[PDB]
């Protein structure tokens, strides 16, 4: 290792793998919300949204949720039993706005994921639109 | 408030839901639905109490039998289909008081919430999602 040291920068953003090339990006700054990024070429044309696309990310979701990265906006963490509308902007590697994911988790049991390409945020928006905090 | 905005009715056909709550129809096309409270009893937002859901469920389900909300696609809202459905509600002055959110799970049960923090995009339309 001789000579100089590696340093790790502070970065904006950092990315948590949910796997299907998938990332959550989890915002230093906690005022700021969590995006999603697709690394994946097979999902690289938005135009063309397949089933192997709702199929991915119900993995990245599932993924999300097991690790507990969402709370609700009383800072309780989002628990089995609690329902929701949530909303993320999905951007590629280079940080271009690709769409918006809708998660509308109903139940325990399912959720409902649409991906709405017209749909922008506004700057002072969080990620819920709307929740319920269940059993 | 005795009177709406100018700049409102120039606007908007409202379209009475009951409960002192309209439906805000824009004459333009491409603009979005709001919707209007007109009941004292609910002017104040920060307090909102259990007559507001109450109201607020008899104005959606009005709201539901005129048939008024029509997916992009131009299908008309029919039971059976699911959605998240958005809208602001503003006073007779036009002043925003919250943001209705709108889940339709089947052909029983809905959620209503208000967001008083969620603020729209010029650009949205009224619909987050939905399913036929």
């Amino acid at each position: 290792s001789i000579g100089s040291n590696s340093i790790d920068l502070i970065t904006k953003y950092e990315p948590i793998f949910l796997g299907s090339g998938i990332y959550f990006l989890r915002p230093f700054n906690t005022d700021e919300r969590d995006k999603l990024m697709v690394t994946d070429n097979a999902m690289s044309n938005w135009d063309e949204i397949t089933e192997t696309y709702y199929q991915k990310f119900g993995n990245a979701i599932n993924k999300m949720l097991s690790l507990r990265l969402v709370s609700l906006p009383n800072g309780h963490i989002l628990q089995p039993g609690d329902s929701c509308v949530w909303l993320a902007e999905v951007v590629d590697m280079k940080d271009r706005f690709q769409t918006t994911l809708s998660l509308n988790i109903l139940n325990s049991q399912r959720a409902e994921i649409f991906f709405n390409k017209t749909f922008t945020f506004n700057e002072d928006n969080g990620n819920f639109l709307s929740y319920k905090i269940g059993d």
